[PDB]
């Protein structure tokens, strides 16, 4: 094993607007020059397995396409910060867009952004690779497709700072879009975590569990408390099933999705 991915050279790249926080990250609107439009996600000074776990998001991220998958074009070393490059992909977070948009998505067009989402996780299950963090923040709404005759158009970006890196503390706030299993390795978790964000997605952007506290979301996973219904149920049930192996694959939720629409 080897990393592989581009080395960035800070006189390359423009930092322009402050976008939000990742997970240890600060984002930004960037440039990238030989101009792309980029976004840069400057890690904040951390432990060293912090940074190792970047790195290891960004290798990974370089070594895979699709369609709907954002793309990386490298890191950016500027002295003590590290900054992974990534695609700017124009409208931005899916949650944040269907929290202001919320009241008129409708399903149909869901319909399409959750068969385009589990066909970019069908192809990393084939490709035996874990994202982590599939959740509707890391999910780019490339095309809006609301209007007459257009569709949607999704990208589901880099997972950030790998999950193992992170305390505990941090695992909890993820819930419900944890995997169970990892509150405590497998693709398994991506299924989980596409489930959670069927139900993210169903309802405007408002996700399962938001108005509890961190005790509250660790209490519902060690009691093994079933997540709310969306009839896309049966599939985000399967889905969001404790036991791991009974999740079914990309391949039939895929199937299931396309069926459905
Ligand atoms: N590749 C990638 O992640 N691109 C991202 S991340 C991001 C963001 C992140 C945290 C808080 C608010 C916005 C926006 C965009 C974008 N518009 O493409």
């Amino acid at each position: 094993s080897q990393l592989s991915f581009h080395r960035v050279d800070q006189k390359e790249i423009t930092q322009l607007s402050h976008l939000g926080q990742g997970t240890r990250t600060n984002v930004y609107e960037g440039r990238l020059r030989v101009e792309l439009r980029v976004v840069l996600k400057v890690l904040d000074p951390s432990h060293h397995d912090i940074a190792l776990a970047f790195y290891e998001t960004a290798s990974l991220m370089s070594q895979v396409s699709h369609t709907h998958l954002a793309f990386v074009h490298g890191v950016c070393v500027r002295g003590p910060e590290n900054i992974m490059v990534t695609e700017y992909v124009e409208h931005g977070p899916l949650d944040v867009w269907l929290r202001r948009e919320r009241g008129h998505v409708p399903m149909a067009w869901k319909m399409v952004v959750a068969q385009q989402l589990a066909s970019a996780l069908s192809y990393l299950e084939n490709k035996n690779l874990v994202h982590g963090n599939v959740c509707g923040r890391n999910i780019l709404l490339a095309r809006l497709g609301l209007a007459e005759g257009t569709s949607p158009f999704i990208k589901l970006s880099d997972p950030g700072v790998g999950l193992g890196a992170l305390s505990r503390e941090e695992r909890v706030e993820r819930i419900p879009w944890l995997a169970p299993e990892c509150l405590p390795l497998s693709t398994a978790m991506d299924k989980w975590g596409f489930g959670a964000t069927l139900l993210e997605i169903c309802f405007d952007g408002e996700a399962p569990l938001q108005s509890r506290s961190p005790s509250e979301k660790e209490h519902f996973y060690q009691r093994q408390h079933r997540l709310p219904e969306p009839q896309l149920a049966t599939l985000t049930s399967q889905c969001l099933t404790y036991e791991p192996t009974q999740r079914p694959s990309f391949r039939t939720i895929l199937r299931d999705l396309t069926r459905l629409q």
